[PDB]
């Protein structure tokens, strides 16, 4: 029902409502292309995402669907969000383009570190922030898997949003990750805000690796050889017997490495920087350690809806995950 109009961008005609003015590219890539552009409607500057080749294939189909699905459940200050997603198509039969459009990012937390030390005050509040924000992905039964800075927009008041994308590297990735583990913990993630915070606080990437096994090294080095009780919980008889024949080495003091860093900071990062993930704190566990005493809020830390990730495990046709993202954009309600 929006009026649209027709305007070439990025090499394609690009048909979108009139309430998004000025278009102007800002990136693209296999995944499509973004502009950004003026709602008029909201007053908002929005970025505009024409997704490529949507429904080239059955497992391009499945990605559209699955990115969709996944925007329009997220609804948190700390999470990318959906506020619109649209199509010129009058039908399904004529579906073939879909438009996604959230806030304009223009800010990554590289953007805002600069190499430099934050102040503690500062530290506390951005990984509250990534904290909160994983405390609602995880309710969801979601693990990002690939958390780092490039992955986190900050805007001028230094609010922050997680997203599952850079704006237009291995340092920060759990260990189980780079071994290709499986049977992924949610801890994973915290593993990468611990990798995070320790960077803030320093001015320095905690595990600068050259490569896999560098990398593995240098977590070593930290962190310790594992321990008995983390040595019964590996199946892998190849794993046990390289680790086994592993010059040991300590858990190094984090007071020590961390020198001049809050104590409560060093603690904290004591209980992410844990190898065994069973034994690293929870997102929910972390916002209620003292550290965050200024920022936490019990009553203002919510949880996700249901997340129905059943569609993962089906095999469908192109028009049927089609029809089904055709569904998800007609049912799409804007956000207050
Ligand atoms: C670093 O400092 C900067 C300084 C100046 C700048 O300007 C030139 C910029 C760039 C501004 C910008 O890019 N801003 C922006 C982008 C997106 C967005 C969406 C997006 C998502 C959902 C939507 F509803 C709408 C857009 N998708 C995306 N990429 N997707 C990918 C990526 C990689 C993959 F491998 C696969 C997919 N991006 C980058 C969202 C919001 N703001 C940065
Ligand atoms: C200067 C450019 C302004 C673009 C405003 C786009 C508003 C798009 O939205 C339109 O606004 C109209 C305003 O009369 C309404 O009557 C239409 O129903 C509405 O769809
Ligand atoms: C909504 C954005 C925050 C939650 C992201 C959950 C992502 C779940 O899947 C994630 O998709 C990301 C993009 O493909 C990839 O970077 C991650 O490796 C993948 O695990
Ligand atoms: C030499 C490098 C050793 C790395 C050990 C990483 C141990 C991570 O921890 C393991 O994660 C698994 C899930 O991924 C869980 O099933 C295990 O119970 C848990 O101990």
């Amino acid at each position: 029902r929006p009026t649209f109009y027709r305007q070439e961008l990025n090499k394609t005609i690009w048909e979108v409502p009139e309430r998004y003015q000025n278009l102007s590219p800002v990136g693209s890539g296999a995944y499509g292309s973004v502009c950004a552009a003026f709602d008029t409607k909201t007053g908002l500057r929005v970025a505009v995402k024409k997704l490529s080749r949507p429904f080239q294939s059955i497992i391009h189909a499945k990605r559209t669907y699955r990115e969709l699905r996944l925007l329009k459940h997220m609804k948190h200050e700390n999470v990318i969000g959906l506020l619109d997603v649209f199509t010129p198509a009058r039908s399904l039969e004529e579906f073939n383009d879909v438009y996604l459009v959230t806030h304009l990012m223009g800010a990554d937390l590289n953007n805002i570190v600069k190499c430099q030390k934050l102040t503690d005050d500062h530290v506390q509040f951005l990984i509250y922030q990534i904290l909160r924000g994983l405390k609602y992905i995880h309710s969801a039964d979601i693990i990002h898997r690939d958390l780092k800075p490039s992955n986190l927009a900050v805007n001028e008041d230094c609010e922050l949003k997680i997203l599952d994308f850079g704006l237009a590297t291995r340092w920060y990735r759990a260990p189980e990750i780079m071994l290709n583990w499986m049977h992924y913990n949610q801890t994973v993630d915290i593993w990468s805000v611990g990798c995070i915070m320790a960077e803030l606080l320093t001015g320095r990437t905690l595990f600068p690796g050259t490569d896999h096994i560098d990398q593995l090294k240098l977590i070593l080095r930290l962190v310790g050889t594992p321990g008995a009780e983390l040595l019964k919980k590996i199946s892998s008889e190849s794993a046990r017997n390289y680790i086994q024949s592993l010059t040991q080495m300590p858990k190094m003091n984090f007071a020590n490495v961390f020198i001049g860093a809050n104590p409560l900071a060093v603690d904290l990062l004591e209980k992410m920087l844990v190898l065994d993930s069973d034994k690293r704190i929870t997102a929910a566990q972390a916002l209620a350690h003292a550290y965050f005493a200024q920022y936490h809020d019990p009553d203002d830390e919510p949880v996700a809806d249901p997340y129905d990730q059943s569609f993962e495990s089906r095999d469908l046709l192109i028009d049927e995950w089609k029809s089904l993202t055709y569904d998800e954009v007609i049912s799409f309600v804007p956000p207050p």
